[PDB]
């Protein structure tokens, strides 16, 4: 009566650039819901809150900021929606997340250089996932994306170091590495054969990075 | 020509809420000015800027965040700094700072219950200052002092358990502990002392935590 449970199932997405996370999730969100299963669709970065807003403008650059600046905040936003997060796990209720702290590590180890270690501890101990789909495009591929060259990140050299920072992330037993370069509706099959792999079950949460 | 070396020295004031660290270096900026020595007053947190605005909301109670939400942004804080403080350093202009790191951790793990390396972590890298002056009172010494108690940790209960994580630093090279029960001129005195005790010459940059 005092439970203390996971009992939603919490899914990510991670990619490069314009690599199809929205497209994906989105469907995946619309399968679930027409199949009994509750869920909420999150998003990395969240742009409407205070540091939320910040990193917007970063990415947008409306602003500059320093390296380990920027990769504070991007942490930080994900630490101000735990409760929010673990709330709504408690309930039972999924969570799909658009980008999460490999986007955070990669990143920043990636495109500003930053060591990966260092780049990891302030993730620490936010909550783990039950899988990552890492939506796998080359960074040439990227490119003809509809709104290339916008935000601060997408030029084509920079996912290109990008990409081969994320393999520091292959290794994990919940990385699912899906070639992400088809038709939308291929990719999305293959999730859910995916997801209902998933047994459905109550469980103790756990914690990055272990 | 191509010159990275560190030509002023820069010094940190430590201390339990409201323990007299701004009238402290007021004092001693003032006197560096008139030994001819070039200075800078600065302090943590920074409450003017689009990240210190939500760490001023946060310490009034005006809004309130995750514990982990607000020790990145007293962090990023100070990142977003280093740039200034570098730049001012190189030139041979001395920065005296109203608290910094060591705040960060003394409070998080103390006031908040954070893991003291994971406290640390964010602020792993930043300018190591040459000497920091602690201004040590017993931790219910200062409740009757003008505002006291209008901001998050002025709580007696809650000095106690900083003041036994600052001790975390109390005995190390460049920790200078400081008897501030008494009448503010005889601890300025105190100060001066141990200032002019610097060597002045040029030096290799140093950075938290070594
Ligand atoms: C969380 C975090 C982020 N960042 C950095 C990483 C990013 O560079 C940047 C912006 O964050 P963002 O999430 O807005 O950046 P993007 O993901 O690039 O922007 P999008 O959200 O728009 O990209 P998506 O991956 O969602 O792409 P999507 O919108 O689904 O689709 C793009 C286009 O392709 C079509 N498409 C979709 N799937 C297709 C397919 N299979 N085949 C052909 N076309 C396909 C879509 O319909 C759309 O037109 O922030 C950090 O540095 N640190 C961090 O901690
Ligand atoms: C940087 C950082 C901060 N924090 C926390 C620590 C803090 O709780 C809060 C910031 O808050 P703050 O630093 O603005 O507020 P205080 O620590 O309380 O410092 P203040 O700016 O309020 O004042 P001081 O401590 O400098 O005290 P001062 O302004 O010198 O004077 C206090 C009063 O006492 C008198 N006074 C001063 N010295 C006296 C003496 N020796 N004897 C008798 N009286 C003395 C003065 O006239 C004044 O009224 O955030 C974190 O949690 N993490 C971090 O990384
Ligand atoms: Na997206
Ligand atoms: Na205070
Ligand atoms: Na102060």
């Amino acid at each position: 009566m005092t439970d203390d449970k996971k009992k939603g199932k919490f899914i990510v997405f991670e990619g490069l650039d314009r690599s199809g996370k929205s497209t994906q999730s989105k469907l995946l969100v619309e399968y679930l819901k027409n199949n009994n299963v509750e869920v909420k669709h999150l998003y990395f970065p969240n742009r409407e809150t205070g540091i939320g807003q910040i990193i917007s403008k970063y990415l947008k650059m409306e602003n500059s900021m320093s390296n380990e600046t920027i990769h504070l905040l991007f942490s930080a936003n994900r630490w101000e929606h735990m409760n929010e997060i673990k709330s709504l796990l408690l309930k039972g209720i999924w969570v799909v997340c658009d980008r999460y702290a490999y986007s955070g590590v990669a990143y920043s180890s990636g495109a500003l250089n930053l060591n990966k270690t260092w780049c990891m501890n302030p993730d620490q101990g936010l909550i783990k996932p039950d899988v990552v789909f890492y939506l796998n495009v080359p960074p040439n591929y990227a490119q003809n994306r509809s709104d290339y060259g916008e935000e601060i990140y997408e030029k084509v050299e920079t996912q290109k170091k990008i990409y081969e920072t994320y393999k520091h992330f292959a290794h994990e037993d919940y990385w699912i590495n899906i070639d992400a370069t088809r038709k939308i509706e291929d990719i999305h099959n293959d999730i859910v054969k995916e997801v209902t792999k998933i047994k459905v079950e109550p469980e103790e949460f756990n914690f990055l990075w272990s």
